[PDB]
């Protein structure tokens, strides 16, 4: 399955298929260069994997650090000097081959490097569905999770399903909680549907039925990124429980997605608090249980630390703390939260 960003100028591919990681090679040679940015632990999985293409003259494997332990101010400056020190050009690309980390860092440093130069996505998790589209790309701060980055449009992103067979649980349920909120998103129906699904650990372990939940939460997004690329209002949606969900991944140290399933079950519970559309919180709570969602760092959360972190959030303005809350599938929100719904949401989260 080929996708495109319907953008004005400068459109890019998504290639969605269960052989992507063939459609490299149509770009390698017709570039200078080409580095290729690797997670250390995905260069151990794939060693040959990527022999077919990196045995070339151009291609060089770059190492960086697994996952968000790469994506820091000072693995920024090694790594643009060690590849810079071969003399590169403006028609060089970058090739992101893992995570939603090893995505975000390669691309903040090929959207840098000469000042721009070329971006090859190539996706091997579930949750880099959803990091691998829309261009934003970064790395972290010592105040928080993607402070500093940029958008840098990927010259093309290859998503190759087969790279889905070798992933734990603990990241099914993490790329899982994105491929959920793209659903929230889609409807009542859509989440009922994924819900139907997917509706205990065994069926999300064997992920049977996976592969369309994907394509669909790809599309989705592609949606909201070229209708509000630089997240002008709408985009703020694919925020959805990011909020809190950003200050429990970042101070909590726990997976993405499994930080913003909690992140979610709390904007419920402020949309309760605030609108009162009247969530089945217990619904929520449940779901997540037999999925096989841990939960075991809902009583250690921290209203206090959490709130501020929450005011570094790049959604706020001087107002102070601003979420994307649903009040209804199809009604969702952006606004100030002071402190109240945070201080009594933290703890009616906690009821659990
Ligand atoms: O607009 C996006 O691409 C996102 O909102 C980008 C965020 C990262 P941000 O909140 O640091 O921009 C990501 O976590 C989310 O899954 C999708
Ligand atoms: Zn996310």
């Amino acid at each position: 399955m080929k996708l495109q960003t319907t953008y004005p100028s400068n459109n890019y591919p998504i290639y969605v298929e269960h052989g992507a990681i063939k459609y490299i090679g149509t770009y390698l040679n017709q570039f200078d260069q080409s580095f290729l940015l690797i997670d250390e632990y995905v260069n151990q999985y794939f060693a040959n994997k990527f022999d077919d293409i990196l045995s070339y003259e151009n291609v060089h494997k770059v190492i960086i650090p697994a996952g968000e332990k790469t994506k820091t101010f000072e693995q920024y400056q090694e790594t643009l000097e060690y590849i810079l020190s071969h003399h590169v050009t403006r028609n060089t690309a970058i090739i992101a081959v893992g995570g939603g980390a090893t995505g975000d860092f390669a691309g903040f440093v090929a959207a840098t490097l000469l000042r721009g130069v070329h971006f090859i996505q190539v996706p091997t998790t579930i949750l880099a569905h959803d990091s691998s589209v829309g261009g934003k790309v970064g790395i972290n701060s010592k105040q928080g999770k993607n402070l500093i980055g940029a958008f840098y449009r990927p010259t093309a992103v290859i998503y190759d399903l087969d790279f889905l067979k070798t992933l734990p649980f603990k990241q099914i349920l993490s790329g899982y909680a994105e491929v959920y909120k793209h659903a929230l998103l889609n409807g009542e129906s859509a989440t009922q549907d994924i819900e139907q699904h997917f509706k205990d650990r065994e069926i999300l372990q064997s992920l049977n039925g996976m592969d369309k939940y994907i394509a669909k939460g790809i599309e989705t997004k592609l949606d909201i990124v070229v209708a509000d690329e630089k997240e002008q209002g709408v985009r703020k949606f694919l925020n959805l429980g990011h909020t809190f969900g950003h200050a429990v991944e970042y101070y909590h140290k726990i997976p993405h997605g499994h930080a913003v399933m909690v992140g979610i079950i709390y904007q419920f519970i402020v949309a309760n608090a605030l609108f009162d559309s009247k969530h089945d919180i217990s619904h929520y709570i449940q779901y997540l249980i037999q999925l096989g969602y841990p939960l075991d760092m809902i009583t250690d959360l921290d209203f206090e630390t959490l709130y501020q972190y929450m005011l570094s959030d790049k959604k706020n303005d001087k107002q102070g703390v601003q979420m994307v809350l649903m009040r209804q599938f199809g009604d969702i929100v952006v606004q100030h939260v002071d402190q109240l719904t945070l201080q009594h949401a933290c703890e009616q989260l906690k009821t659990y």
